[PDB]
């Protein structure tokens, strides 16, 4: 009964965590794009006094979502909302039920967060060399079960969490988006490629084939146009050795 | 019933965190130190592949912790541990039940994790500027309840996630442990002590006095010296800017 608005921005992977999180729980939620990186409405810190995307009001009275009331719950940080949207919908089962299974999620949500998504960030906003993100990428590999499945088995909020970067990986790196120079991008591409990587392929081909992927994504070239209006992938321009 | 053994280490921040909620549990585990920055025992990676502290196992064959069955489950990352504690033990109430209050909690992880702990590593470890770290503390203090009480209100495990990182600060600025500069080692220490900080002063004394602190630290000045054994904590080195 109570009211979900989540703040999103269609370039933002961490706001796809939660869409695809409250696709597959079955919610009724609104969303609302807001141009974080360009032009920040003066009222966003209301809802989020960190400035980012997403951000997340529950329950209060119903009102459009540019006038936040301050009765609902403010919530931040896109992990803390998965987590929140299965304790909310437990009869979608978006975490196991039995424990190592669940800590077999958690984990890999850390093992992304702690470990992978650095890796992309600096290859992609620094151009900084592509080997220790391949090296972040075979780890995480490591953790998924070798002969299929979701991260814990059945699909969870773990898979939410990760799929919006991997699913980004191969059509930005198409698109030659990001800080990196053609040599490691042809490197990462050839890599990604390579038997190396066939399990981390199947596991995008396995998330994105869910209805909770195709629902929330633009299409590759449409994600592609509103990730080069983010300002630090500075569309054009490549830092080489 | 299946047993609970945590590899742990003192200087380990992210093992004093999984010390904490196993107290407040009320679990039998077991406990066993590993150099690990210094010598890491050969059978190690069987326990954790990242060659990490903390590890845990649970279930399998009751073993000596240096003889690690296979059949234990191999648990990895400190979050993702607080998490398996409070789902295997219910009853201790380790989250709470609220959905909104357990993200509360969820929420308070998150922004240490990503926001503050990487502040902590950077001055203490590389001397970069301390008012970033200082910027982050307020903000993490702001998610406080501010009339007293846990990030969530009752204690939870969110609580264990932090006190292991804030709890040193303060003996570990006294002492001079970090390659921050002494103007920032004044500047930190004239901070923590001030008004702008009574809040979190507060919580790290409330989160201090409860038996699962006092049990699991062996002293302000004991931890200090295990701190010392930290090869990157160069005795002797600065940086400046
Ligand atoms: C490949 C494109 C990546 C684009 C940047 C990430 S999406 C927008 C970004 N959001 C975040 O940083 C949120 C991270 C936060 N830890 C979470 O998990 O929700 C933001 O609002 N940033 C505004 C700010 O940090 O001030
Ligand atoms: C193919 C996928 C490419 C993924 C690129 C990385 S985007 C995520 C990246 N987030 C971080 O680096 C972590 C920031 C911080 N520790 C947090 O947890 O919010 C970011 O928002 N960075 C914003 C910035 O660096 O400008
Ligand atoms: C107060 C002293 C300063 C802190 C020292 C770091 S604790 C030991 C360190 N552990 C980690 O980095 C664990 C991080 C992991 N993300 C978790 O949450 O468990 C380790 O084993 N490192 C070995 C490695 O990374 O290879
Ligand atoms: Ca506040």
């Amino acid at each position: 009964t109570k009211q979900i608005t989540l703040y999103t921005a269609t370039f933002s992977p961490y706001a796809h965590r939660v869409r695809i999180a409250l696709e597959e729980a079955g919610a009724e939620y609104t969303t609302y794009d807001v141009d974080i990186l360009r032009n920040m409405p003066d009222w966003f810190p209301l809802v989020n006094p960190l400035k980012k995307i997403p951000a997340m009001t529950f329950g209060g009275p119903e009102v459009p979502p540019d006038q936040p009331s301050p009765e609902s719950a403010k919530i931040a940080e896109s992990l803390a909302m998965l987590e929140f949207i299965a304790d909310l919908f437990p009869d979608a089962k978006l975490l196991p039920t039995d424990p190592v299974l669940r800590a077999r999620a958690r984990t890999f949500m850390a093992l992304y967060e702690n470990y992978v998504n650095g890796q992309f960030r600096d290859v992609w906003f620094l151009g900084t060399p592509a080997d220790p993100l391949l090296q972040a990428l075979e780890m995480l590999q490591g953790a998924l079960p070798p002969d299929g499945g979701f991260a814990a088995g059945e699909w969870s909020i773990a898979d939410a969490a990760v799929i919006p970067f991997l699913a980004r990986m191969f059509p930005y790196l198409e698109a030659g988006l990001g800080l990196y120079s053609k040599e490691d991008g042809v490197k990462m591409r050839k890599a990604m490629a390579s038997e190396r990587f066939a399990r981390i392929r199947q596991y995008v081909r396995d998330c994105r084939a869910r209805p909770s992927f195709a629902n929330t994504w633009a299409g590759d070239a449409e994600q592609v146009e509103a990730a080069k209006t983010v300002p630090m992938l500075r569309v054009g321009e490549h830092h080489h050795h």
